[PDB]
């Protein structure tokens, strides 16, 4: 499709380079690079925040969840990657689809994508690895940055039945939430978006020195990223609260 890159580039020329946006100016972005991207799936709009912290220490690591106000009509359709005991407890605890090896070769093979979010045990994540390319761009890669790697399943499929999204920074201090599908009015991706960002706020470890966020940004799975002015943001979320 010599289409995708000319739309590519298209949708980055909006980006004003080392401009700092606000939430409300960033959401307009999007919904004008959609426009230009036209893409064929709903894609996910993506947060991403870096810390500054060191999450090697226990007081500096950066752990939270938070139901934004406003997600996919329910129910959410989950499939959980689980072999032996966790499997039994995967369909317990109610997750819609529940495989290993075949349920994991289907997804591959038949391209079939039909569910809202998929969770592996640490176990299964090397044979998940082969879904990187199909899942990855439909924000469906299960990780652990997502709280989607754990042997804890049944915690991780009612938190996404009631669309509680976990949080879990990186090594390098890296946040990502997924906030809601581009197709949302965008009153409500800026209510996500504030509601994410005072969720990583308030879990801000008593380790924590200087500068808490260093970076800010949102994207599009596959669109170009937009920077947000973090002062702006927290201060249009302090004067909403205190």
């Amino acid at each position: 499709m010599a289409r995708r890159g000319k739309k590519y580039i298209e949708a980055s020329k909006l980006v004003d380079r080392n401009k700092r946006y606000t939430l409300e100016e960033a959401v307009d972005l999007l919904k004008k690079m959609e426009e230009v991207l036209q893409r064929r799936f709903d894609e996910t709009v993506e947060l991403a925040m870096r810390l500054n912290v060191d999450p090697r220490y226990a007081d500096q690591m950066v752990r939270g969840s938070v139901v934004l106000p406003h997600g996919l009509g329910k129910p959410i359709k989950v499939v959980v990657f689980a072999e032996g005991e966790y499997a039994k407890k995967a369909e317990e605890a109610g997750a819609d689809y529940v495989g290993g090896d075949e349920l994991i070769n289907k997804i591959l093979k038949e391209e079939w994508t039909d569910f809202d979010v998929a969770i592996a045990t640490p176990e299964m994540m090397p044979k998940v690895a082969k879904l990187g390319r199909i899942l990855g761009p439909r924000g469906l890669m299960p990780s652990p940055k997502t709280g989607t790697v754990t042997t804890n399943v049944e915690q991780a499929i009612k938190d996404a039945k009631r669309g509680r999204v976990e949080f879990k920074v990186d090594k390098a201090g890296n946040v990502h939430m997924p906030v809601g599908k581009i197709s949302f009015e965008k009153e409500k991706l800026i209510d996500n978006l504030y509601a994410a960002i005072d969720a990583v706020v308030r879990a801000k470890p008593p380790g924590a020195k200087g500068q808490y966020i260093k970076n800010m940004a949102v994207s599009l799975t596959m669109s170009p990223s937009v920077k947000l002015d973090i002062n702006e943001v927290l201060k249009k979320l302090q004067e909403k609260a205190a």
